[PDB]
């Protein structure tokens, strides 16, 4: 259960329509129809090894949420989900936390297909605007340095490179 204005209807770069509504649990088919649609490659960089296929410990995850400190949300078109996003509220140890806890960690997968039309630009808005309505401070989101394309996509929506103190992972924060 979730604000019904978390719905909304966003116009791409090309003029088009997706309609970007929180995930639920009667979307499993949908999820997993989508994700036959993202490139291996794309899913390496989303999750930092390959996974062609969702386990059902994932398919679960990413359809069941408590809208408060985890919330994932699909843009759809045609009512097939074409992309997804999500926010995790973590603590200071990087362990999932509850508010006043006011971190999250975000991500996000597009279909590439629709790559190029500013699906995640988009994604990105309009995760910010529900985690602002639970609390969150601070995104911080994690990619590869290969996947140069999407430091540039979150470059371009506000955040900014830190430290990461970790091998192989580029940081980018955002203070909402």
């Amino acid at each position: 259960e979730y604000p019904a204005h978390w719905e909304a209807d966003v116009v791409l770069r090309d003029g088009g329509t997706a309609r970007v509504r929180p995930i639920t649990v009667d979307d499993a088919e949908r999820l997993v129809s989508f994700y036959e649609q993202v490139s291996d490659e794309s899913k390496y960089y989303r999750f930092f090894a390959p996974y062609p296929r969702l386990s059902a410990k994932d398919v679960h995850r990413f359809t069941h949420h408590d809208f408060v400190d985890r919330v994932g949300l699909a843009a759809t078109i045609g009512g097939e989900f074409i992309a997804t996003v999500r926010y995790d509220r973590i603590g200071a140890g990087g362990t999932p936390a509850t508010a006043p806890a006011d971190e999250a960690e975000v991500a996000f997968l597009v279909q590439d297909a629709h790559q190029g039309r500013g699906v995640a630009s988009a994604l990105l808005e309009h995760i910010a605007a529900v985690a602002r309505e639970r609390g969150i401070r601070r995104f911080a989101a994690e990619v590869l340095p290969a996947n140069n394309k999407m430091i540039k996509v979150f470059m371009d929506a506000g955040y900014t490179q830190k430290r990461s103190f970790e091998d192989g992972v580029v940081r980018l924060e955002f203070d909402l």
